[PDB]
């Protein structure tokens, strides 16, 4: 029996998987429980530590996909079938995911920790994207991923309440980070040297433990793909979870411990039900339960934290896709589908941005129609489009990026952002979606690198530059190759020169001013102008 | 009579006028200057609508410039050119309602298109007499009639206590209406065709030449109409009925003055004490703020030319319309701490923001904000030489370039045909400094084709550049069209039209055409501060 496959965590013996990868052989270990089944009266609970368990614990496979709404826009299409649960779904869904180089490594390597993202409602650490095992036999990296309470079971929160505390979705994240400290050693991995990475909320998450003093301890650098603990979905204050939380209950038919209780006995599926039915406006790119500003986990408001934060010692990788708002679109806004060009009339442009910006009033939604209309071609059914688009993008992802970028470099922090622009020739949504929202992912986890994915030999290239600059921005916080001269080099954000690179199928090129103009605008005018209005 | 030059001899309706022979570059021309239109608009008759000069017996000499409107004159810099040219050439007076007129010598055998001249001077100073104003050259090179006007400005041309008979306001442009009757009537004794009169002016000229297109009883008297860098819409060319009140009832009182008795009480005051209290009466500490200025009447204004623009019939209207490169430069020395004639005025982030607040001295806090944000260039929000142009920048555009761009997208949808440009050429004679570019009021010397007089020290090309211009003003003058038929060769000034918004460049190359009069700016301060403002 190979005993490559064969360790021993503090709470019992595992046997883990041989994986082909193109060049080699990896270790997996998949399905490691991390915390007790946060089912029956564990619902909405922080999670507990998982008890000790007897003989050899079977890790060869994915477990179970915490339990989620699952999308049916498209029915059957592999672009938006490939986000969804392929796994069974289950409350019993606590458990993590290490891919290591085979044979394990010869001392201790650089640990690489995956969250994904899902918008805090869905997703889960066993899609095909998130496949380790390129990470792990190309640049000898250890990987691990995590499963976290999703939806209404990670974020449903009574703030203020013993039961429903809110925040338990990021506790899960937080323990499986435990759990890499107390156990990668075992694996090789040094815990001296975790590196988190993730994408959308999946960043956001990043970006709270970031915040968030007790997750400290547990890594040394961040990587934030397309998305921020700051920004306009990726929080609520304490008084709108509340108004959720008791929405939804009065929608299945239920003293916070009362209303928690009777929450407690419904099925998981009634819940996930009613999800959608809680939003305060018609909208996009919003979320029904996410992180709360608890004063716990988050002490203040991210944005709060980011502006007094200290980041002395920090080093940090963001950026964005070419087509951050593009994707989400076709989820509300009428005009819009995959399946045409989806060109708008300035009607559909002006009804499309109160649902892409909810919150805005009257006076801030003109704002907007104004500063992004086209006024040469105020009229124009593309430029119409991409602007709906790029409002959207703008609003959720890069100005958010631009202000932690700021923030950070401002107070102390190591920052390299980039915009990543390369189209799959793969991709299944059409055109005018451009990049969208997500399709880095599979190149820096490195799938390309697999022949039968039928990618293109320039691709491969590129897949192994970018696995490249993450693995040694793990080692060093740095993502520039450090034997290698002539690139040119990635340089780091600062305030004065804001400096940030495209990432395509040219070499590295360096650009100044991360849409400066137009985030001024969302970060410095639109705020003072909601302020009073 | 016997022994004068019988090409000089011209009788008018008023009487016999006696003009002069002027030497241009290429050969004579005919100058009759100094002729009165109306009753000396003194004592009882201050801020009193003009009457027309009752006729005179003789022969009037018209062979020199005459008297200056009273008016309050600048010392910003004594002594230096570029502030002189503008100032007062002859003597001042109340006694100023006079006109000039420049023909062809011999005088034209047919009707010729006749071009009539209104300076601007932010309603409270200018001059039909000075230099940059002459009309030998229109009349000798194009064979133009020009005219050429005085009108009251200041408190003598724009006090109102609206709704009094004694001061209803905007008497200098029905000074300006006067000598458009004047010319209706009169200007076929010079050869000068009255069926073809177009108006083009400057600044305050611009807005003036708008308000007669907006003003029904003016536009029986013109055809076709040229505004440069002004507009009667925007904000510093018309004042409400009740800010009008209250200017003019301030600078009574701090001369120590029912309204009869209070204007009254006005016409026994010297006309030096008045001007001395002209800057003393604005609401806020500013710069393009001129204190007596067209108002909201209801009656030579019907309503706010914003208003009228906004919703009248133009289908059969020419305009020619345009701004030069830096509108705002100019003005910041008058104002703006920090901006010298004499350094690189290179300023600091405070000073833009102080600035904004008195080149926008209108504007809320918020507002204020707004315009700071959309000016500020983030990747570089310190730079001192970017800020210096953005604080020239925001001032020009506020003012001239966006109520520009708005008239000329009301006038194109309303029906009027619209030609455009944008004026980029520095003269190599300009006094001020680099950093003001191509200032306010700079194109007006090579549109009169000052530059083919030897002796001012323009270069060759400027010379053939002015000749161009000329070209294209006369042009359009005759046929509302600056474009000659008879040369297909040089590219084509295509009209501006909303659905292209095409205008050309101004300079020594050929005529480029470009889209959008800063489109994506002037939307802001058009569509946006507005809604802003209501809330
Ligand atoms: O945002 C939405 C909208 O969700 C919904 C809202 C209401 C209803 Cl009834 C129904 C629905 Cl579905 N869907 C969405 C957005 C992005 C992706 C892709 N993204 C997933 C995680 C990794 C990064 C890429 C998938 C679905
Ligand atoms: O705007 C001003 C401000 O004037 C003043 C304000 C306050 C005081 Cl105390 C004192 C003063 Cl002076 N002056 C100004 C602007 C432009 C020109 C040039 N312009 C004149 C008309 C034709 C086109 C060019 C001359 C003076
Ligand atoms: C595109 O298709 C969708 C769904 O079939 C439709 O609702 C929309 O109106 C179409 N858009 C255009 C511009 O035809
Ligand atoms: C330019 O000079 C004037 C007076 O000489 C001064 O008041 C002003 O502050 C100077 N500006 C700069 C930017 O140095
Ligand atoms: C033109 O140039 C000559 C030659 O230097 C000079 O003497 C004359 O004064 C100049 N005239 C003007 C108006 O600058």
């Amino acid at each position: 029996e190979d005993p490559q496959l064969l360790v021993r965590v503090r709470g019992g013996q595992l046997r883990g998987i041989r994986l082909k990868a193109p060049g080699g052989p990896v270790s997996a270990f998949l399905g490691i429980p991390f915390a007790e089944p946060p089912v029956g009266s564990r619902r909405f609970m922080p999670p507990e530590p998982k008890r000790p368990w007897s003989g050899v614990l079977d890790a060869t496979t994915f477990q179970n996909v915490c339990y989620q709404y699952v999308d049916t826009l498209y029915p059957g299409f592999e672009g938006t079938e490939m986000w969804n649960p392929n796994r069974e779904l289950s409350e019993d869904c606590l458990y993590l995911n290490v891919w290591t180089p085979y044979p394990r490594p010869a001392s201790p390597t650089p640990v690489l920790i995956w969250i994904y993202g899902g918008g805090f409602y869905s997703g889960a650490a066993s899609l095909d994207v998130y496949d380790g095992r390129f990470l792990a036999q190309v640049e000898g990296a250890v990987l691990v991923s995590m499963n976290y309470r999703v939806g209404t079971f990670g974020f449903l929160a009574l703030p203020g309440s013993r039961e429903a505390p809110g925040n338990v979705g990021l506790l899960d994240q937080r323990l499986a980070l435990q759990w890499v400290q107390e156990n990668i050693a075992a694996f090789g991995g040094d815990p001296m040297s975790v590196t988190l990475f993730g994408e959308s909320a999946g960043a956001a998450s990043v970006g709270m433990h970031i915040l968030s003093l007790p997750s400290r301890s547990l890594f040394h650098r961040a990587v934030l793909q397309s998305g921020t603990p700051n920004g306009p979905w990726a929080t609520v204050s304490a008084g709108e979870a509340r108004r959720r939380a008791t929405l939804l209950a009065r929608l299945v038919g239920c003293n916070d411990t009362e209303l928690i209780a009777c929450l407690r006995t419904r099925p998981a599926q009634d819940l996930v039900d009613h999800e959608w039915h809680v939003l305060p406006q018609e909208s996009i790119f919003r979320f029904s339960f996410v992180p709360v500003v608890d004063g716990d986990f988050l002490s203040d408001t991210p944005e709060a934290l980011i502006n007094t934060g200290d980041f002395q010692d920090l080093q940090v990788l963001v950026g964005v896709v070419k087509d951050e708002g593009s994707y989400f679109l076709v989820y509300g806004v009428p005009g819009f589908s995959k399946d045409n060009e989806s060109l708008i009339s300035r009607a559909q442009f002006l009804a499309g941005v109160r649902i892409g910006v909810p919150q805005a009033s009257d006076l801030a939604a003109e704002a907007v129609v104004l500063h992004y209309t086209d006024w040469l071609h105020p009229e124009d059914p593309t430029h119409l489009r991409d602007a709906m688009s790029a409002v959207v993008g703008d609003h959720n992802v890069v100005c958010p990026v631009a202000q932690l970028a700021g923030r950070l470099a401002a107070q102390g922090a190591r920052v390299y952002a980039y915009i990543f622009e390369h189209r799959a020739s793969t991709l299944t949504w059409p055109l005018w979606m451009g990049v969208p929202h997500g399709y880095e992912i599979e190149f820096i986890f490195g799938l390309p690198l697999d022949p039968s994915l039928n990618y293109t030999t320039e691709e491969r290239i590129f897949a192994q530059r970018l696995m490249k600059y993450w693995t040694n921005f793990a080692r060093t916080g740095d993502p520039n190759d450090p034997r290698d001269s002539k690139s040119p080099q990635w340089p780091p954000y600062t305030t004065a020169a804001q400096q940030y690179v495209s990432l395509n199928l040219k070499p590295l090129e360096v650009r100044r001013g991360l849409r400066a103009q137009t985030c001024a605008f969302w970060n410095r005018f639109l705020p003072k102008l909601l302020s009073a209005t």
